[PDB]
């Protein structure tokens, strides 16, 4: 059973690089996978679903590999630090860029979709938020926004940054200079005095 | 025909605040402005286009607001000159927060309504740049990253974090706190060393 479904979840990745999940019907993700639209139906009730399944996929590798960085011994100076954190979701959604936009055009319509990315995003700003606290607690950051409130910004223009950039937007910042960007602002406002 | 075009915005800026415009018909549009439904297509051939309008009045009255203050003599201090021009955004916006919400969904559906968004973004993020140029130019700002590329994070981080407090998304910053928020986040990446 498992197989079959690893080759829809494959077929409707490889499918959404070509066209939004408006454009790819059932009988599309079936005959992708090698199955019958009724089989197709015993797996996922939706082509909807499949997406949801999708975007679960990504965001746990993220959070999987957030987790291990987080459990590693901290940084080495405090910029390449935060680099390295960016450059997990850089790396990780900017490998599925198909997955992500159409993930990020769903949460709109799809309330699991919301929820789904909701959770994450509420996770790792709290964590963001917790390292902040203890930058400031050994003395290496100011104490100036809450860092709860500084957090949620500084995560919320990662997130509308980096999908920009993966999707060419226009505006946008050029996908090579994303993470030097992004870097920038999370090291001054963090660090910064005001 | 004027009076007319303007009950049928009027309508669908109320019925928006109340459900997304895939939930509200042409039918309830055309009775709000006490018209029939082919009275409604002579002046709007479809709800999207409705939408299309309200939109573009909202964006056009922030961008009048944006260019009467860039054309009166800047600032006093450098703070409060960068909270004066993010407050256009946050109180303009803000004041039609249906409208917002219901064009940030449109974008990843209508190319009219992305390009809207695109013409808006690109003029104010090129402005952003020539102001941090000038700043740069008189010695009032370290020449760090790319102005441009600052100026677009910074403005896509204003996007993605008025629309998340708006709507009282989860996560976002309250909004009683996203003025301050976002203008210390501009400051230190702006004048901050690195």
């Amino acid at each position: 059973g498992d197989d079959r479904e690893l080759a829809i979840l494959a077929t409707a990745e490889n499918l959404l690089e070509d066209r939004p999940l408006a454009d790819i019907s059932v009988d599309d993700l079936a005959k992708g996978a090698g199955i019958s639209r009724p089989t197709f139906y015993f797996y996922f009730p939706s082509k909807e679903a499949v997406l949801l399944t999708l975007l679960d996929r990504v965001v746990n590798q993220a959070d999987m590999a957030l987790q291990t960085l987080a459990e590693n011994p901290a940084d080495t100076d405090r910029e390449n630090m935060w680099r390295t954190w960016i450059n997990v979701f850089f790396e990780t959604f900017g490998s599925h860029k198909a997955v992500t936009r159409a993930g990020q055009a769903a949460r709109a319509t799809s309330v699991e979709v919301a929820e789904l990315w909701s959770t994450f995003m509420q996770k790792w700003i709290a964590y963001t938020a917790a390292v902040i606290d203890a930058e400031r607690d050994r003395g290496a950051a100011p104490r100036t926004l809450p860092a709860h409130e500084l957090a949620t910004a500084l995560n919320l223009m990662n997130e509308r940054t980096l999908f920009a950039s993966f999707a060419g937007e226009q505006p946008s910042v050029p996908e090579a200079r994303v993470l030097d960007t992004l870097v920038h602002i999370w090291v001054t406002s963090i660090y910064g005095e005001n």
